[PDB]
């Protein structure tokens, strides 16, 4: 069961009924590739002679529809999308936005930028200025590049020892601002590379990386890079993190959780089941089944993948 026309015409068939069958768009949907879903999309309107994402918005709501319009859009234009959507107020969500702008690559964020212009009809990056300030806009504006390194074949243990110490330098022996210091590090080295660095780190301060940054740079730079540094040096643990964080507590932050399960039932979501299930001993299955209720959460079930 990856046939386009009839999962066009079963969904079809499930959204003209007295009442729409929610079940069924749910079964199927959260149970293709995004590239499967694209192909249904077309079928579905070739078939119908509407946009599918524009009837499941009619016939869908709660955050249902939430996760079945997200689940349609092109990674890019999800985290387009999402980009928007976090970045509106005074451009509040500062966390939500390094999550989505760290953990893509290179080649995601050309994507990402070339999309997001065509959809809003302006760069990421006036958006961005627009939505942020001070040292946090200079952040983002040069993570949203995308011009990190690639990769030399060998460990270039050379240059990581002095990014290191100049980190260490920068932040904490001078230290009230070379920022801009830790900014281009952070932004133009490999993540493979700033890994390392953050182990040699260790050798130059008394706390690790971390630890070193709780009482640094407070301006949201503290809690950026607290973000940004997990991020690089353990996306799963990081994502598992800020999963839990969506769920505990009276009630959910369900932007959160629908987000990462969306953006991330592809990409890693086996591993960060696997680190969620060490670091906090229960599944991630589990916290969802509990946290969430009715044809929403057999749709996040279904993308969480398995019964752990």
């Amino acid at each position: 069961n990856f046939d386009a026309e009839r999962d066009a015409l079963n969904i079809e068939t499930a959204i003209k009924t007295k009442g729409v069958d929610e079940v069924t768009i749910v079964n199927i949907l959260t149970n293709r590739s995004n590239a499967q879903r694209q192909d249904i999309a077309f079928a579905y309107q070739r078939r119908t002679k509407k946009e599918l994402a524009s009837a499941l918005k009619s016939a869908l709501s709660g955050h249902l529809e939430t996760v079945i319009l997200g689940l349609l859009k092109t990674p890019a234009q999800y985290d387009a999308s999402e980009l928007k959507a976090s970045m509106k107020g005074l451009g509040t969500d500062e966390d939500s936005l390094i999550e989505i702008i760290c953990s893509r690559t290179n080649q995601e964020l050309q994507e990402i930028n070339r999309v997001y212009k065509e959809m809003y009809k302006t760069d990421l990056e006036k958006d961005i200025i627009s939505d942020t300030s001070g040292d946090f806009r200079k952040l983002m504006v040069a993570l949203a590049k995308g011009r990190r390194a690639e990769d030399g074949s060998v460990i270039d243990y050379e240059l990581i020892d002095q990014d290191a110490r100049d980190l260490y330098d920068a932040g904490v022996k001078r230290k009230g601002t070379d920022v801009p210091k830790w900014i281009s590090i952070m932004t133009e080295r490999s993540v493979p590379h700033l890994q390392k660095v953050f182990d040699r780190y260790k050798s130059y301060s008394p706390y690790d990386m971390l630890e070193s940054i709780r009482k640094e740079v407070k301006g949201d730079l503290e809690n950026a890079f607290l973000n940004l540094v997990q991020c690089i040096q353990n996306k799963p643990l990081y994502f598992a993190d800020r999963l839990y964080d969506s769920m505990k507590g009276k009630g959910t932050r369900d932007k959160v959780l629908i987000r990462i399960m969306v953006s991330r039932s592809e990409v890693d979501m086996l591993k960060i089941r696997s680190e969620f299930k060490r670091k906090y001993g229960k599944s991630l299955y589990y916290y969802i089944q509990q946290d969430t209720k009715g044809d929403y959460q057999k749709a996040l079930l279904y993308l969480c993948g398995g019964d752990d």
